[PDB]
């Protein structure tokens, strides 16, 4: 084991040191060891099906430097146990794929909300349904719930029961809007335990009447990085002669793949480039984009008398995975068990793939992506907007303020996929892609003379990409700006990942790239120099953002009032704390106050899972092709 391998087993031992409390008591991993966080999750014991997917992965990557599969097995069988909602958790009787869910609007500002619904609006055909009953003998949905709160924090439970561990609720519902700050936390079991008279449906959802329900959201780009992890364990497994003891495991990740495949449609099953809300439905694959959108989500009443799916009309480039999609076209091993899955991703790899190309600057980042639902509402895009298979290019899918693009994690995120994908297959426009991007990626990384580093930040984006026809343009009117830089170690090491496996596919099949695997090292290096500490790396941050803890107005309709399940009352005015009251009892509240009353933006040493995850597996990866 060299000196990249040792590095990620160091770290693997911080991570899974008892004491450093990256996990709770049954296992399952926060979103950071630190609990007063807020981003994306508003709470550090939260987690994500992201975290969970990042455990898959630094897992898989321990069983090859390691050849113990023991630690990859119980990560699944923790995600399976706990994330994938149970038979008993989604209960789902009386589904019509004719008529899939009932319409509603999304809407600009979460003072819009609740949204009504639009009982004569057309809903398209859900084409996947049949195939994956008869396929699976079962009704359940075999995707992770993105949002958990752990150690029951929130208060709402397991279904209801106000205790239990492992507790789904979810936050986002109110549009492009609403903001981290500005949410209503609320239990995916809905029995009007909490909140208003029909618990918290009445803020999201207009009705004439309300039933108990579930419902569960899941975030395709988390359960597509668990399938690519789950793919390079399937291979470095094989290597070793253990194949046998993770093929359920595969399984789990062909099975997950299957249902992923709800991400590829329309929202409401629309056919693509409809722009009427009032069009008819589409009538099967006619209405699938073929992408990694934002979401898809389902839900059932308690009592069985219906339920519901829908996929998402927006999608966002940092969401897609070639490699995922490549392993479940074409790896047999990893093919899903239903008759068109293997089929579906195939299609989905090739659209994904030129989804990526039609979204490169003129530099070479990728910008946002497209929406089928212009508005959320079905409309008609503006004269002179570019299209995607009948889709409007949108700088900043699904959210606004900031918009969802600005963050330069999505390029590497994303990105570190096309470049395993590359490295894996050689397809020539990855590798065009890829070199473009890289081109852009060195010109602005900035390492420093003094040793240290500086990665973007935010980006700023304007014009848009000539609409496609199968050939990149060159784009020459897309522009990124950089706005600022930043110390992200999680993204920085995702950026040097990429790098590498681009490099090493240029080895492969082109004219080695040196530059870009030296400027990665260099990034492993110069974090590894000067960022360690007790718990992992962590690099400081201000968050002057944090303000909004205190500042930031949750909308509440006048005359609305519910309750939290610690007693919090929930009406107009309230504040993000207002709601949130035992965020009082942290350790880094006193910190937190101190900084707010004397103006001062509070500062902090993170060790978010997922970043340090990265870390880990960055450099292992530097090993593992450059050993
Ligand atoms: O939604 C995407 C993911 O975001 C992750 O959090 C990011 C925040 O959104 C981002 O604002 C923050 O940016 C930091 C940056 O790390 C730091 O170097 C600089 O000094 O300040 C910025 C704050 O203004 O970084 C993190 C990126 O890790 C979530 O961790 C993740 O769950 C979520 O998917």
């Amino acid at each position: 084991l060299g000196e990249y391998g040792q590095r990620f087993m160091w770290l693997w031992n911080k991570i899974h040191d008892p004491a450093n409390g990256y996990f709770n008591q049954d296992g399952i991993p926060y979103h950071s060891v630190e609990t007063l966080i807020c981003e994306a999750p508003d709470y550090g014991h939260l987690t994500t099906s992201e975290a969970f997917s990042y455990y898959v992965w630094l897992e898989a990557v321990y069983g090859k430097l390691t050849g113990d599969w023991s630690k990859f097995k119980t990560a699944w069988d923790t995600l399976e146990k706990y994330m994938i909602p149970s038979a008993e958790d989604q209960p789902m009787r009386s589904y019509d794929p004719n008529k899939p869910a009932t319409y509603a609007g999304e809407w600009e500002t979460p003072d819009k909300y609740p949204s009504p619904l639009e009982f004569n609006v057309p809903v398209g055909k859900d084409p996947l349904h049949n195939e994956l009953v008869s396929t699976y003998g079962s009704t359940l949905m075999y995707g992770m719930h993105w949002l958990m709160d752990v150690d029951n924090w929130y208060g709402y439970g397991k279904r209801g029961d106000g205790v239990s561990r492992a507790s789904f609720i979810n936050t986002f519902q109110r549009g492009p809007e609403e903001s981290v700050w500005e949410t209503v936390p609320h239990p995916s079991w809905e029995e009007f335990k909490w909140g208003g008279p029909n618990g918290f449906l009445d803020l999201f959802i207009k009705d004439q009447n309300y039933s108990k329900q579930w419902r569960y959201t899941d975030a395709p780009d988390a359960d597509a990085r668990a399938i690519q992890a789950t793919y390079w364990a399937k291979v470095w497994a094989k290597e070793q002669g253990k194949f046998n003891e993770i093929s359920s495991y595969v399984a789990k990740a062909a099975k997950m793949g299957d249902y992923l495949r709800y991400a590829m449609f329309d929202k409401y099953f629309k056919p693509l480039g409809c722009q009427d809300k009032n069009a008819a439905g589409g009538t099967g694959y006619d209405s699938a984009h073929y992408l990694l959108s934002w979401y898809y989500a389902w839900g059932g009443a308690l009592d069985g008398a219906w339920s519901w799916k829908i996929g998402s009309s927006h999608v966002h480039f940092g969401y897609q995975n070639p490699m995922a999609a490549w392993a479940l076209a074409n790896d047999s091993d990893m093919k899903p068990k239903s008759p068109n899955g293997a089929s579906d991703w195939a299609k989905s790899l090739k659209r994904q793939i030129e989804f990526y190309r039609w979204l490169q600057s003129a530099e070479g980042a990728i910008a946002g992506g497209a929406t089928n639902s212009w508005n959320g509402r079905y409309e008609k895009y503006p004269a002179g907007t570019a299209t995607f298979y009948g889709m409007a290019y949108e700088p900043n899918p699904v959210y606004h303020d900031p918009g969802s693009n600005t963050w330069f994690g999505f390029q590497a995120w994303s990105m570190q996929r096309v470049a395993e994908y590359y490295y894996v297959t050689g397809d020539k426009d990855a590798g065009a892609l890829l070199e473009k991007w890289v081109s852009w990626v060195k010109s602005v990384v900035k390492l420093n003379s003094d040793g240290t580093f500086a990665i973007p930040s935010t980006l700023d984006w304007s014009g848009q990409p000539d609409t496609w026809n199968g050939a990149y343009t060159g784009n020459s009117n897309l522009h990124v700006k950089v706005v600022d830089y930043g110390t992200d170690l999680g993204i920085t090491a995702s950026l040097a990942n990429a790098l590498l496996y681009y490099s090493a596919g240029t080895k492969k099949y082109g004219v080695f790239d040196e530059g870009a695997k030296n400027l990665a090292k260099e990034l492993l290096d110069r974090m590894w120099k000067l960022y360690r500490d007790e718990k992992g790396l962590s690099a400081p941050e201000k968050r002057a953002d944090y303000k909004r803890f205190f500042e930031q107005e949750v909308y509440i309709p006048a005359g609305w009032i519910g309750k939290m399940p610690n007693g919090d009352v929930i009406k107009s005015g309230v504040k993000f704390i207002d709601i949130r009251s035992k965020y009082k009892q942290d350790p880094d509240w006193p910190k937190l106050e101190a900084a707010y009353k004397s103006g001062q933006a509070p500062e902090f040493r993170y060790h978010r899972f997922w970043a340090q995850c990265d870390i880990a597996i960055a450099n292992a990866t530097y090993e593992i092709l450059f050993g």
